[PDB]
């Protein structure tokens, strides 16, 4: 039945230092946590600790802003910590900064796209971070033409801040854009995730802001690079996967690109961190 076996993916060793020979001054990681409490408990912040970014983007922590963990309270290197939920128990953004944010916004300036707790903005001196967790095109596609509308709102939303100072987008974006970007193309054609009304709007995005996929800017070519493998049919462990986390950035921000990170080997949830390194 399944075609796929094993595909290997060593992901590359951290490139700190821009294509200008300047040192990465800011190391951003983003992770599908799925379950803030749950991801605590499979010791998702001795991951953190370990990586020790200056900013820590989390989607899906599923977690009341009121019924925060207690451990979070432990990482004195990102005390400054910021979540959105739900208008309990769902979607739901977190964004944690070694440094306070000039200015933390929720959500994209459109009431109908903003009860679902899916986006943070924190406006930094040099650039804006905006961290989301892109609605679902859900089982059957039910969820699909809301997803459309969902993406020309963010895209509009995007543009108005990239007109302003250089963006970083980075979350779960619910879409593996190309072919590339996840195992088995052909039979998720008509699945969340892979349909052309989705896709599409990822490429839409990327023109309209504009904005260039990190990863994919300095890998081109690379195949069998993923962020997420569903937790049956012991996916994970074949690589049978989608990428779906990505760092979007202005293209004003290439030539500050030191690195995009895929940590494969990061356990805690079903989808992977991902890290950007900038040399700011
Ligand atoms: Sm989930
Ligand atoms: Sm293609």
């Amino acid at each position: 039945m399944a075609s796929e076996g094993p595909a290997l993916y060593e992901d590359p060793p951290d490139q700190k230092t821009s294509p200008s020979g300047k040192p990465a001054t800011l190391k951003i990681a983003s992770w599908n946590v799925d379950g803030l409490r749950a991801w605590i408990k499979k010791k998702g912040l001795d991951w953190v600790k370990e990586e020790a970014p200056d900013i820590l983007c989390l989607q899906e922590t599923k977690c009341s802003e009121n019924k925060l963990p207690a451990e979070l309270q432990e990482l004195p290197g990102l005390s400054h910590q910021y979540w959105s939920a739900p208008s309990e128990g769902y979607s739901g953004v977190g964004l944690l900064s070694r440094q306070c944010p000039l200015k933390v916004s929720y959500g994209i300036g459109d009431e109908e796209h903003d009860q679902e707790g899916r986006v943070i903005v924190a406006e930094f001196d040099s650039f804006v971070l905006v961290t989301a967790y892109v609605p679902n095109a859900g089982r059957g596609l039910v969820r699909l033409e809301y997803r459309q509308r969902w993406d020309e709102a963010f895209r509009k939303f995007l543009k108005g801040l990239a007109s302003r100072k250089p963006l970083v987008l980075c979350g779960d974006l619910n879409v593996a854009h190309e072919e590339i970007d996840l195992r088995n193309p052909k039979g998720n054609k008509k699945n969340a995730g892979f349909t052309p009304q989705e896709r599409q709007g990822f490429g839409e995005l990327l023109q309209a802001v504009p904005l260039a996929d990190s990863f994919r800017h300095l890998y081109p070519n690379t195949p069998y690079a993923y962020t997420f493998w569903t937790y049956m049919m012991n996916a994970r462990s074949k690589n049978v996967g989608w990428r779906l986390d990505y760092f979007l950035l202005s293209h004003s921000l290439l030539p500050a690109l030191c690195d995009s990170k895929i940590r494969s080997k990061a356990l805690g949830s079903d989808h992977c961190p991902i890290t950007l390194y900038l040399a700011l």
